[PDB]
């Protein structure tokens, strides 16, 4: 209380994803996770982004908006309900133009409002000491079928939104989550995904729609 | 779009000014602070699982402060925020014990967060914009005083002075200039006898 300051988002995210569901717990694993940051007024100059066509990755500080609190502590989670609401992602930039970033491999909200880009260090990011013994190894991964119709609806949804429908609904489909012959739903760019459990280790993919 | 942000603590460091704070501080593990944690975030509770995990970030406000800005990890920076993963060597109630740190005292922390290396450390990751190592000796004063002040502020007080120096903490050094820097009630002399080579000569305090 005896201090409080101020931040303001640099831009926003505009995602492939709608809800916090199937949104990849390995983001990095799901390269076809494609957004944009839109940068806002005074940010948007391609001065402020000189240099990074020599960076891969990128580090964005971002605001938890959908995330509406201290057996884990917070502190030792990357939970989205934190004491100031900041949320960090390592994510791959792909190119950039004046005031727009295209990234790769997101795990972050449709509508994310964004208050920092650190350019990815690897000198100084990537810790090969470290350990951590909650985390240890990604998330195990399913396999993942089609259905013929659904192959089909992907790839012209795919040429429609010219995004990689068809690898994104798999990269996100082989985490997610129970009943077998109930069929589920996401929301991905403007389609509805369904799917099911033909099996209880394995995910078919039953139709995508506008 | 306005969003305030409070300190859930603060951090008591080492380093006191920001020259020689070394350039990869995770090879100074010497570099020791604490992070003192401010009421609700007192209670171990907060902290429960951090036993598990060797390195944890730290999102920090820069309270002392052709490439552009977002190429850059600069400390005068858009909402001025900072990131930097370092070593936790224990926890208690309301303190973390920190190694590795390039954080001034008296730094404002706004979060805790467990470094995930499947999430953080990225293999393929290449930075072209991004940017060697140094010879220390000692005078046998500055080792004997290196030492003392050690003993009386519990800290490894010789070991850090040599860890942030081996870095070469500099544009060139002029051979008959004395430099130095603060750490914690310290003042640390040295010069270069040879542009190669750094002699430490004195630590007051
Ligand atoms: C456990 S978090 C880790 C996020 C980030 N890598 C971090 O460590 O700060 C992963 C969840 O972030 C959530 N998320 C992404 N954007 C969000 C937002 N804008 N508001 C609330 N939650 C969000 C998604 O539901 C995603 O599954
Ligand atoms: C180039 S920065 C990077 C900090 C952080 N690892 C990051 O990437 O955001 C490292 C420098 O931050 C400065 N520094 C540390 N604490 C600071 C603070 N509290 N306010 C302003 N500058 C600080 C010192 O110059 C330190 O060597």
């Amino acid at each position: 209380e005896l201090m409080t300051h101020s931040v303001s988002p640099i831009g926003y995210i505009r995602s492939c994803f709608m809800e916090k569901f199937a949104i990849p717990r390995q983001p990095l694993l799901a390269p076809a996770a494609r957004g944009t940051l839109e940068l806002l007024p005074p940010f948007d100059q391609v001065e402020a982004l000189e240099g990074l066509e020599q960076v891969s990755h990128v580090w964005l500080l971002f605001l938890f908006h959908q995330a509406l609190p201290r057996s884990l502590g917070v502190f030792a989670t990357r939970a989205t309900h934190r004491p100031n609401g900041i949320g960090q992602s390592v994510v791959r930039l792909e190119g950039f133009e004046a005031g727009r970033l295209w990234l790769s491999g997101i795990d972050l909200l449709d509508g994310t409002p964004v208050l920092d880009i650190k350019p990815y260090v690897p000198y100084a990011d990537a810790v090969a000491d470290a350990r951590n013994g909650i985390a240890d190894a990604p998330p195990p991964g399913i396999a993942v079928e089609w259905s013929e119709q659904a192959r089909r609806q992907a790839h012209e949804h795919g040429q429609r939104l010219r995004q990689p429908v068809a690898e994104l609904i798999e990269q996100c489909l082989a985490q997610d989550p129970p009943e077998p012959g109930r069929r589920y739903g996401v929301r991905l760019w403007d389609l509805d995904v369904h799917w099911h459990y033909p099996r209880p280790d394995l995910i078919r993919v039953l139709d995508v729609a506008g």
